[PDB]
């Protein structure tokens, strides 16, 4: 509600600030300029907040910060292509958004295969994604935490079909055959939004680009974020070797000075095909990639000197 | 076909130029890539294209050049929009804008009326337009022309009813008010492409769009065919004059030097105003804005001398 954030909100780049004690109420003002004052009971909206906040761990960057963070790039992407989205996928998506890192630990679905973590043996597959799912779910059945109790049995069973895919495409193992697939549909004109299973695509494609949108906020932000995310990656690399296992480059400690390098390769191979995929079907999301380009140079320049 | 059309067909201001016997083919070429080859049985779309021309008249404007510019201005906001639009949609629009002045006479509505025109009597409302889908349903009719028949019952039906509400909402006197609706349902974010009626209004504003679309080309091709609407409307007039009636300036040719102010009075007041509100809805088709505005200064320019 304050007047700076009531402006810069509605921008891609926004960043949601270090007042924790402010999030929930930046996130149900967002949901009630996205879906309407009448879409959700406030009483039990904030009640189910704080149960998706307690649920989110003291971890460097999959933490509550980032879902918060990860649901404002989906409301500026929902806020400028407003024609699009139903009343069901606007209410769904923020709340996938909000809960789509639910209780993670800060290891990736390898480390839970190789360390033989009970979930890797209950989900073979999008290991940590599914539990995500699983986790929201359990927060929903919780007494008073059913922000879709005003719904029919029909679309209740709609939007949680939209919050698990929508969760289940955060993994970006999923992304490279999705933004593929979607490319090939986009240049020979079969996409069609009124298609379902087309739809669903596009949704996982947004979907990554909210997950990965810290490389499309400004530099300062882009470069303090990358210290949480490599802090979980080389605690992780740290447990590989504790394994026995030479973990790759990306999560070791001793590889720091190959950083500017790693980065750069990212945004050339993941960040600026998502970015440039996704503005060829919504082109407001322009914005995005543009930001994405800035940050790209901004780690050129970092290796030159 | 050529190399040169194939590039600047793709352009919003795209003249097709003066030989008659290509338009049928330039009209395949935007179907064929708008729909896709297997959308129409080619014989079949060639024989229905051949005697909707011939049930289009020899008359200075709104002739078969006229439905054929009509379709082109379709065709490069289908494609710029590509993603948006059912199949049906991409079958029925490009033959709506086809046939929708199929068999005009060179008279408005009003003429009609006060001349007493069996038409007039048939039709109360919209009269000319419930006459061109009326034209487009018997073309239809004709053995070997229903370029609809491998569609299912319910789909023929609808694909009608598409056309029928894009032809009837040709006429401009259904513009204002279907323009003002959008305009605050834009406004208010209540506008949604996931609501038929919402919908409907949106097509009936791209037909609009469409049919004005001759103040959204160059300037010299904007001004050559002034002469040509122009051509008609004294007709009109002359008619008029005739059944004791006089006529309103517009269609005066006693008139004559007063024409700027009356292209500049409706740029301001029904061109600028539909394209903008369509560039709101379809941000892809500003380029149709763009080339109004450049031809409201050349109006402006012609004033000053
Ligand atoms: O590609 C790298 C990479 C590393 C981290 C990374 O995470 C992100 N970075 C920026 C924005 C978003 C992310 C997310 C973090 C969570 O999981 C998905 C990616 C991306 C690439 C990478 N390769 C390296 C080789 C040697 C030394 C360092 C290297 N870094
Ligand atoms: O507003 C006029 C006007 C006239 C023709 C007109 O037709 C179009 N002009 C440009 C693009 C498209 C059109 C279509 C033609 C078919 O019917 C819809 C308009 C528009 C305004 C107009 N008012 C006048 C007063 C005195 C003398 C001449 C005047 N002209
Ligand atoms: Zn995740
Ligand atoms: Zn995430
Ligand atoms: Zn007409
Ligand atoms: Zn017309």
């Amino acid at each position: 509600l304050p007047v700076r954030l009531c402006k810069e909100i509605e921008l891609f780049h926004f960043d949601i600030g270090p007042f924790e004690n402010m999030w929930p109420g930046i996130f149900v003002y967002m949901v009630h300029r996205s879906c309407g004052t009448s879409c959700f009971e406030l009483e039990k909206l904030c009640r189910f907040i704080m149960s998706v906040k307690k649920n989110y761990r003291r971890v460097p960057y999959h933490n509550w910060k980032h879902a918060v963070t990860v649901a404002h790039c989906m409301y500026a992407i929902l806020q400028n292509n407003h024609t699009l989205f139903t009343d069901l996928e606007r209410k769904g998506l923020l709340i996938a958004c909000l809960c789509h890192d639910l209780d993670h630990r800060g290891f990736s679905n390898s480390y839970l295969q190789k360390f033989d973590h009970p979930l890797a043996a209950l989900y073979s597959t999008s290991t940590m994604e599914q539990h995500h799912f699983s986790q929201t779910v359990s927060i929903l059945q919780l007494e008073g935490h059913n922000i879709f109790s005003t719904l029919s049995s029909s679309e209740y069973e709609q939007v949680l079909e939209i919050i698990r895919k929508a969760i289940i495409a955060t993994d970006l193992a999923l992304y490279f055959g999705n933004r593929k697939q979607l490319e090939e549909m986009y240049q020979t004109g079969s996409l069609n939004l009124n298609n379902q299973s087309h739809r669903d695509r596009v949704i996982g494609l947004m979907m990554t680009a909210c997950d990965l949108c810290s490389v499309t906020k400004l530099w300062p932000v882009t470069k303090l974020t990358a210290n949480d995310i490599y802090a979980e990656f080389w605690a992780e690399g740290d447990e590989m070797k504790k394994l026995g296992i030479q973990p790759i480059p990306m999560m070791d400690r001793d590889k720091k000075d190959e950083v500017p390098q790693g980065q750069l390769g990212f945004y050339n191979a993941v960040a600026i095909p998502c970015y440039t995929t996704l503005t060829q079907i919504l082109p407001p999301t322009e914005p995005l990639l543009k930001a994405c380009r800035d940050n790209l140079s901004q780690w050129e320049k970092v290796i030159r000197g």
